[PDB]
């Protein structure tokens, strides 16, 4: 059957024309406005991004190059022995439109793990890093470390030329993503146990050996890292891990540089700690509450917190007008493997009574969980306790939307992205002469 | 006299209260459409970033604070015994909008000099590093090595309040920018030399201690390294490294991680990395007339590969940093073969480019020129020359995300759809 590289090379001349022809018929139509409230707040509105795989759809949420979550349940094959689909074969349907098949899939996880070994000179930077260096500053540093091994970078220094670059972007990302998984394993090995790692599965998957290496062979656990790196994959172009990588990447640099500026910007409070924000309020109220559950209990915290001026983490969308599919996704796993577990306990009476609290407090437009509300419970159960590694985990997940991207943007010829700038001086006379009309 | 901290603790709340009455005030006016083909053209042309240090023409080129770089050399204060503007007098600018007096920038460079010693984590990663890793991926390693020092993330984790923000930051960013002439240094030394770093003088600038630690004490190539630290410092929001470090840091990354980021944007080949290409452009002719210099043009088009050094997302007509790069050879060595070259290629590359008709600029920019007056004075390495960009660029990042978090600016987060999603949105505005 045909490989990954080879089906794509079949695929992006038809989309790569297909953009062409659109935007040579439609290119002069005006898509928004750009009103001065909006640069000054960060561009919220604007359309700035074109992004394949994944489009967030307000009523059922979001939904990977059509399908949505229960249908990539579905759909997606399943690593032999478990009902979990791979983040593998999600990164099949994202760069190529189509679902793998369940041999191709086998396939890609054994390239990836063929493509795992550490260079010597990252195992040695990975060891010698100090243990108070943040899991995200090391993880971007490994990523950074391999520009050395990059095919894009050393083929555009001999000369190729531009129709040329996507296979060699390709190359690079997939040799990125098979090392992932040793990456944060040995960054959670070194900060926070002895250091220890054993080796690659060659026949194991992605999440499997992330797992593994890691430190546990329970394969429930393993199944929930399937879970959890493919639900996580993708999300859109605009937040600012996907924007960043996607800027970078515009510039011609390698993979590498891309993915571990976008790994930064993850690594941001504002962007890429919402599972760890839920997980401290979940224990903040644990400890308040003296253990205690109940309905009128817990109804009663979460009016407190609204009174107080104060949100409940992972609770209210901007969009998304029903509860995430992929929290009811972790709490189904919850459900089928751990449901007396007592942190499930509270996620779950939480479930049950704060859409109708913040429905009369009145303040919150959708009143539903994302799934940063259900993550970190799951991890808890399996002992990953370390709450400052659950940052590592979301990367070693995105990874795969962002690279699917790079690599697409690369096979269309996607341009430098360098919009306009102004200073508020300046801002301020091109307000006055729009206001005057002259 | 004030010292920076101090002066821009006074100027911050005013630029606060005018930037909400502003918006206040005019948010609702429309300032540009969105067409399709920008959004599929890199968002060309859309104002898209408030950047206060600096505003690019695309007829006369960049203005630092409505100053050319011609206004620059007249009005900040330069080195003692110098008529070249030192960057860090231009970065005092930049953050205050004022210009400093020679006693103010003096103190300001003994600042950074005095948080200019690495960790020995730090040093110990650098040393071990192999000398093939591109020197500026060792650059962005060694600046997200020491987030462990940063004092912003260690305040945010202690839950300082949001009006705190700009102190924190502003102190990680003078501990980091006095770490620069030190990392790029060492990197210098372990790629190409022996390894061995001399020790900072208190009492020299910027650009000096750079040029001292690299190993020279030639009066002329420090001159060249203040021009060059000062001219590559800032070119307004939209450039992919500002960019960059701007998105990285609305989600309250530190100095280090934005920096870092930034960095890796002036990496890419089509950004700062083209004075790297460049250099290595011009020597594959050398070693390969109008007509030879004509054929070595479309040769390289013809490949399907760009001009390095020419052509702009902004600018329409010549940089004037290009100029700038022109007139140091012109007043230190007009007879070098190396700017005969590049001068010969300014007289046939515009009539190219033009002919071959796909270029909205055929002129060339400031990585046309810059990598030739290092080569003058023996910096060879090309593969140094986007680190020494870094080195500069650092001071208008930082300025900006001090700025930045002095105001409590916004999460920078636009809109994505899909081209199948984009082609329904487009087909219901043209049915109304
Ligand atoms: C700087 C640069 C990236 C700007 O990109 P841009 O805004 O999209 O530029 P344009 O609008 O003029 O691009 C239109 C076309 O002309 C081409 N072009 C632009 N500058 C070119 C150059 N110097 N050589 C060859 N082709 C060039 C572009 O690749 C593009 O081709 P395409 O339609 O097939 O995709 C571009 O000019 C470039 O690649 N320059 C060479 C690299 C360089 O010097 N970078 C330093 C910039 S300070
Ligand atoms: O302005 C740009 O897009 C690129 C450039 O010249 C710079 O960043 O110095
Ligand atoms: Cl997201
Ligand atoms: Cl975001
Ligand atoms: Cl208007
Ligand atoms: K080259
Ligand atoms: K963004
Ligand atoms: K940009």
């Amino acid at each position: 059957e045909k490989t990954l590289k080879e089906r794509f090379s079949e695929i992006y001349p038809i989309h790569a024309q297909d953009v062409r022809q659109f935007v040579k018929e439609h290119g002069k139509t005006k898509i928004s406005d750009v009103l001065l409230e909006q640069v000054y707040g960060g561009m919220r509105g604007i359309p700035g991004s074109v992004w394949e795989g994944s489009v967030l759809d307000p009523e059922d949420g979001i939904r990977f190059r059509g399908r949505t979550i229960a249908d990539i349940q579905k759909d997606l094959p399943k690593a032999k022995g478990s009902s979990q689909p791979l983040p593998e074969a999600l990164f099949w349907l994202l760069l190529t439109g189509e679902v793998p098949t369940q041999a191709q899939v086998e396939n890609l996880s054994a390239d990836l793990m063929s493509r795992s070994e550490l260079p010597s000179h990252v195992v040695q930077l990975l060891d010698n890093l100090p243990k108070d260096l943040h899991p995200m500053a090391q993880f971007s540093i490994a990523v950074t470390a391999l520009e050395s091994e990059s095919k894009f970078a050393k083929a555009y220094a001999q000369g190729i030329s531009k129709q040329d670059y996507w296979s060699y972007t390709f190359e690079d990302s997939l040799d990125l993503l098979g090392k992932l998984p040793v990456i944060a394993a040995k960054i959670y090995r070194n900060v926070f146990k002895d250091g220890k790692m054993g080796e690659v599965d060659p026949n194991a998957d992605y999440a499997k050996n992330l797992v593994n290496l890691i430190g546990s062979k329970d394969e429930d656990f393993v199944d929930l890292m399937r879970l959890y790196l493919t639900i996580h994959s993708d999300h859109e172009g605009g937040n600012v891990s996907a924007h960043t990588s996607h800027l970078v990447g515009s510039a011609l640099s390698s993979p590498y540089l891309s993915l571990a500026s976008g790994l930064n910007g993850l690594a941001g409070p504002l962007h890429g700690r919402a599972n760890q924000e839920v997980l401290e309020w979940l224990f903040a109220l644990k400890e308040e509450v003296n253990d205690d559950y109940s309905k009128d209990t817990i109804e009663k915290y979460l009016w407190d917190t609204l009174n107080s001026g104060r949100v409940i983490p992972g609770y209210g969308h901007a969009v998304l007008r029903k509860t995430d599919p992929r929290y009811m996704a972790q709490r189904k796993f919850a459900m089928d493997h751990f449901p007396d577990y007592e942190l499930f306990k509270l996620v779950s009476s939480i479930y049950e009574v704060a859409p109708g609290v913040l429905t009369e407090h009145g303040k919150t437009k959708n009143p539903w969980p994302n799934v940063d509300a259900h993550s970190g419970v799951l991890l808890q159960y399996y002992g990953l306790k370390e709450s400052s590694f659950y940052t590592v985990l979301f990367g070693v997940s995105r990874a795969f939307g962002i690279l699917a991207q790079l690599i697409t943007d690369r096979a269309i010829g996607a341009s430098i992205e360098r919009p306009k700038s102004y200073s508020t001086e300046k801002y301020k006379e091109l307000v006055k002469n729009i206001e005057s009309k002259l």
